[PDB]
């Protein structure tokens, strides 16, 4: 599978903007495109071997680990460090089966028996996402937090929370260029700080803006969609055109419909 390499020694806005750059470049294929925004490889009649991308990390710390994203929603389904792998809990039979053919060589295989959703690793971190700080310094510390699980040096709400902070970096930051931009920031100030709620309801909303987005009338949403901006206050979503700019790419929900050009 192809890897994309990201350290945070000396992480800059411009080798963060390659790296999800590079990441977007692994998981879109081009043969997708809706209103201008790319769509992700649909899981029906996909080969095993284009299932997956791996994103190594490494930091200043001389520490790495190898993130496995899943190329249909480009989240993280487990980690590798060393000789010892650690998969998120399978949704069903067919990703249990998909993920065997990720770090086949390792020495010592896990699989958690929680999901990788934020519902479930806010409870073992003990903190909800908006009390997570991220940026570059969560980031070196995450990549050491992986890094350590194995021998017992990291703890399980620290390492819950430590996917938080690698899966809305790399992840969310690849599926919507807002939250690169918000990285991005973080970046140039060497700042850390708890995503606002404009970066919450993002990744809240990603499946069902991929939807409405598919499913739209010649970009018009049939139902709007309520995100919020910076203070926590609403605002309505009801065409692709205002998100030109924030989303990046899709998970696939439908069919494109025919051109049907007037
Ligand atoms: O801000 C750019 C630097 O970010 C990281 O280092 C910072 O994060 C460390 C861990 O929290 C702090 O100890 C350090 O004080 C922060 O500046 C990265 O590790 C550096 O290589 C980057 O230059
Ligand atoms: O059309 C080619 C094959 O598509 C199936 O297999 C792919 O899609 C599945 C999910 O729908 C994956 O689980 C599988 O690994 C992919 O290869 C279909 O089941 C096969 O019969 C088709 O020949």
């Amino acid at each position: 599978y192809p890897i994309i390499n990201f350290t945070t020694a000396g992480a800059t806005v411009q080798s963060y903007t390659n790296f999800i750059r590079a990441v977007r470049g692994r998981l879109t294929t081009g043969a997708d495109v809706r209103h201008e925004i790319p769509v992700l490889p649909n899981r029906v009649g996909l080969p095993i071997n284009q299932r997956f991308i791996l994103v190594e990390l490494s930091n200043h710390a001389e520490l790495s680990v190898t993130l496995a994203l899943d190329v249909t929603n480009a989240y993280v389904v487990g980690y590798r460090a060393g000789n010892s792998a650690y998969f998120f809990h399978p949704d069903n039979q067919e990703d249990a089966e998909a993920i065997t053919h990720l770090f086949t060589d390792v020495q010592n295989r896990y699989t958690f028996a929680f999901g990788g959703n934020y519902d479930r690793l806010e409870q073992l971190a003990g903190n909800l996402r908006e009390d997570i700080e991220l940026g570059n310094g969560p980031l070196e510390e995450a990549i050491s937090a992986l890094y350590y699980y194995s021998t017992g040096g990291t703890q399980l709400p620290t390492l819950a929370r430590s996917f938080i902070i690698c899966i809305q970096m790399i992840s969310e930051a690849a599926r919507f260029q807002y939250i690169e931009g918000e990285m991005r920031t973080r970046i140039r100030y060497n700042r850390r700080s708890a995503p606002d709620p404009s970066v919450i309801t993002l990744e809240n909303s990603w499946g069902r803006l991929s939807t409405a987005i598919q499913e739209s009338n010649q970009g018009a949403f049939a139902s709007p969609i309520q995100l919020q901006r910076r203070n926590g206050s609403k605002f309505s979503v009801y065409d692709v055109s205002i998100l030109i700019p924030i989303i990046a790419l899709m998970v696939y929900r439908c069919a494109p419909p025919p051109s049907s050009q007037f």
